RNA sequence: UUCACAUUGCCCAAGUCUUU
RNA sequence: CAAUGUGA
């Protein structure tokens, strides 16, 4: 339950690809390093701080301490050298001035670079962490104090141009950066990124940013409320500079000129004192410091500091504006990497060079595998078979492998009828009944019902209306004028308290309708219906199918940046048919930003019991796709959830033990491959094929982990999903994994299209996303009314209502 | 709220200090 | 999922 199987084989299933990857191999000695424990007393200064007290400390005992040695630092407790320090063992205060510290330096152990080389060579049976550690240190430890981290990253304002965004905003280019182990050699992952910053200006221009002024006199007097307002929002929390430092708490109700402190004027504090007359009197003063205190600056003396990230969501158009600021297709990314490792040039970092290291300033050259896709089985007389190419087949003159008969079903339309008229509907419904017709789920009739209806109070009262009168009604169609609360409300009332199938379409969608819109529909209609769309061809599946095996998908969804108090949502899926096809959901609320599934056995045995009830087989394997989890949590997470299922089939009947197949999926790292062959470049975006294999070279040098990238890319640069199989107790080979996660991913009811994710890690998303709108503006007593809310009705449980 | 892909928002990571 | 783009 804690140790991850060794890589079993190498896959050796599809045609080859050269490719390039965003690693570059590193050089390291094979030396011994020597790692000091660093006490920093105060201990509350910023990490940054830190790095300037070790900096100052440094050059200025470089007589007693250091003589050509050149210390790298994690700005918390860690401090290491390439060759031993004069120190022995003993522990030594250090008396710092900083332009007023105590620093102890204490000695703490020897770390070998040599052992890394040989679990490299996977001669020592796991990797050492705590090297790894050293060796990132090493590589951020200049970066860190000449541009601004941000996570692994690390960014600058760029030189000779400009990104505004307007509102005192603007964009940084910058880069990921991470030191990693592979099969071959130490690898170094660099990957470019941007995002907003605040402009270091006069926060008198912050100001007319901010109130849309051209300039500050266009403001006569002083602020309205609505504007003082709309200012104190966006400048509360940031820093300002005046040698000294602030935060801002607050901004002034009055201005310079009358505001006052114990008592004095702030404009006549500073002609006295500082011998400075305002322009600008009308203007508030920034409260900065202890907002118990009463220490107010004057706008104008005032810029923002540099190099602030800005953590608020960015307006509709500075989001418009950092999407065309920043997208890049896939070749024109790949040359901003290299150019960027090219101009980085990491081997003259005197840090890098102290400790020996060296990289390679070429992308690494590592071959992938093509996967040939699945052919897909449809229904009706034919039962056509559709053969994705590129990632992407369609469903004309094909009709669903089992479609639902519609004969009961209304329209509901929350839209003014001034916009969308009955010729609207009527239009719309004969569209819809045509495409359903060759999609083999027909429509057989006229609604039952056709209302309009006005705001969230009447979605109740019209769907309790409905579930009353009309016997045996399969779907409430129901059409929204955009973006309104009556969608939360009506899945509400049809997901939770009703338990009703709808379908939502927005208006603009019934008042112009296209055949491929309408199809897509159809694939959703189809499956809240209990339909099943398409199957694998069974005899093109791997073989874990020739016994039952149920498919799980578990996504935890964190609340947005900023918030503190919101649920974390767990979801977790389980395929009910052999195909796989048809899946159920479970959904938790729990803990604020915890990853770990805490209810997993819960959700495990709902999910078992429904597919012995729907198969009438026990199965006798898991596999669990656990989207999200990053490295640094494998163990943690496998250690409950590992646990968990085994518990939810413990208890479900004694030794009943399936063999379980635990991976990760993870979307999102910083691994980008490129082709290497302009001629294999793929549409406008020019990515790999869909079904480009990586398991070699780049991947883990003892465990059993490989990217694929199983979509068609559209735009930009795809992200390879990467999946880490923490337990296999179905000891597949890897063509076996490989080709079962690709076919996965061809079995998402939503498209005729092979999906990023397998089908069962993408509905735990959509449950959690479902969950969170069952939760808008609601979120031990607490808990259970959070619970409450995204619990579904008993009619809901059995179905696909995320779909 | 037709759908996918892409950017950001999500665990780890990152971040958080003292004269008006 | 939401904001924004690229597409079918
Ligand atoms: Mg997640
Ligand atoms: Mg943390
Ligand atoms: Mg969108």
């Amino acid at each position: 339950a804690f140790k991850p199987p060794p890589r079993p084989d190498f896959g050796t299933s599809g045609r080859t690809i050269k490719l390039q990857a965003n690693f570059f191999e590193m050089d390291i000695p094979k030396i011994d390093i020597y790692h000091y424990e660093l006490d920093i007393k105060p201990e509350k200064c910023p990490r940054r701080v830190n790095r300037e007290i070790v900096e100052h400390m440094v050059q200025h005992f470089k007589t007693q301490i250091f003589g050509d040695r050149k210390p790298v630092f994690d700005g918390r407790k860690n401090l290491y050298t390439a060759m031993p320090l004069p120190i022995g063992r003993d522990k030594v205060e250090l008396e710092v001035t900083l332009p007023i510290f105590k620093v102890s330096i204490k000695w703490v152990s020897c770390v070998s670079l040599q052992a890394l080389h040989d679990a490299l060579s996977g001669r020592l049976p796991s990797v050492p962490f705590e090297t790894i550690q050293a060796l990132d240190v090493v590589m951020r430890h200049l970066p860190s104090m000449r541009y601004t981290p941000v996570g692994r990253s690390f960014f600058t304002a760029s030189e000779g141009c400009s990104n505004p965004l307007g509102g005192g905003r603007e964009v940084w280019f910058g880069f990921h950066q991470s030191v990693r182990p592979s099969l071959w050699k130490m690898m170094l992952n660099i990957d470019v990124s941007a995002t907003a910053f605040y402009k270091a200006q006069p926060v008198i221009e912050f100001v007319c940013e901010v109130l849309d002024f051209k300039s500050i006199e266009e403001q006569q007097k002083p602020l309205t409320d609505s504007q003082r307002v709309k200012f104190t929002k966006e400048i509360k929390g940031l820093k300002v500079e005046i040698k000294r430092k602030y935060r801002v708490c607050n901004v002034t109700r009055r201005p310079a000129s009358h505001q006052t402190f114990p008592e004095c004027t702030v404009a006549q504090y500073f002609k006295d004192r500082h011998k400075l007359v305002l322009r600008y009197p009308h203007l508030p003063c920034l409260q900065v410091g202890q907002e118990q205190k009463h220490t107010y600056l004057p706008l104008e003396v005032c810029n923002i500091v540099a190099g602030q990230r800005c953590i608020k969501k960015l307006t509709d158009n500075q989001t418009s504006t950092m999407i065309r600021a920043t997208a890049r297709s896939a070749p024109d990314r790949q040359e901003e990497i290299s150019k960027l490792m090219r101009s980085a040039d990491f081997n003259t970092d005197p840090y890098v060079r102290e400790f020996g290291i060296m990289v390679k300033d070429e992308m690494t050259d590592v071959t992938g595998r093509v996967l040939q896709p699945p052919s897909i089985l449809y229904g009706g007389r034919n039962k056509a078979i559709a053969t994705p190419v590129q990632g992407v087949w369609d469903m004309r003159n094909k009709q669903f492998h089992t479609g639902i008969e519609i004969k009961v079903w209304a329209i509901a339309c929350f839209a003014p009828q001034r916009q969308c008229t009955e010729v609207h509907l009527k239009s719309f419904t004969e569209q819809l009944r045509k495409i359903s017709r060759d999609a083999g789920m027909p429509i057989q009739g006229q609604p039952c019902f056709c209302k309009y209806a006005q705001g969230a109070d009447s979605v109740e009262p019209m769907f309790r209306h409905l579930k009353n009168t009309y016997a045996g009604l399969q779907l409430v169609v129901v059409i929204l004028p955009g973006k309104t609360p009556v969608y939360a409300e009506v899945k509400r009332v049809g997901d939770t308290v009703l338990g009703m199938a709808t379908q939502c379409v927005q208006m603009k969608n019934v008042q112009r309708t296209t055949p491929q819109t309408l199809s897509n529909l159809c694939l959703k209609i189809n499956v809240k219906l209990g339909g099943v769309n398409n199957i694998l061809l069974p005899q093109g599946r791997p073989p874990v199918f020739q016994q039952p095996v149920i498919f799980l998908g578990a996504d935890v969804t964190h609340p947005p940046a900023g918030d503190g108090k919101k649920p974390s949502i767990a979801a977790v899926v389980g395929s009910m048919d052999a195909h796989p096809n048809r899946y159920c959901a479970t959904v938790r609320v729990q803990q604020h930003r915890q990853e770990i599934i805490q209810d997993l056995a819960a959700m495990v045995r709902e999910l078992l019991i429904q597919f012995y009830k729907s198969t009438r087989f026990k199965p006798t394997r898991i596999i669990f796709y656990r989207d999200g989890v990053s490295e640094g949590q494998f163990q943690q997470v496998l250690h409950h959830e590992l646990l968990a299922i085994r518990e939810a089939c413990i208890k479900l009947e004694k030794d009943y033990q399936p063999g379980i197949t635990f991976i990760v999926v993870q979307k999102r790292h910083h691994t980008r491959l490129f082709c290497t062959d302009k001629n294999e470049r793929v549409g406008k975006s020019g990515n790999i094929p869909a079904g480009t294999t990586v398991d070699t070279k780049i991947t883990h040098p003892t465990e059993f982990d490989f990217y694929l990238c199983s979509h068609a890319g559209i735009q930009g640069t795809s992200r390879p999903s990467h999946y880490h199989v923490l337990w296999d107790d179905n000891r597949f080979s890897s063509d076996e994994l490989q080709i079962l996660t690709y076919q996965l991913c061809h079995t998402y009811v939503r498209c005729t299209r092979s999906v990023s994710i397998p089908a069962p890690a993408y509905y735990a998303h959509l449950v959690a996303f479902r969950a969170r709108y069952h939760l808008v503006d609601k979120e031990g007593r607490d808990h259970q009314a959070l619970a409450k809310a995204v619990q579904v009705h008993q009619d809901t449980l059995r179905t696909m209502y995320f779909a």
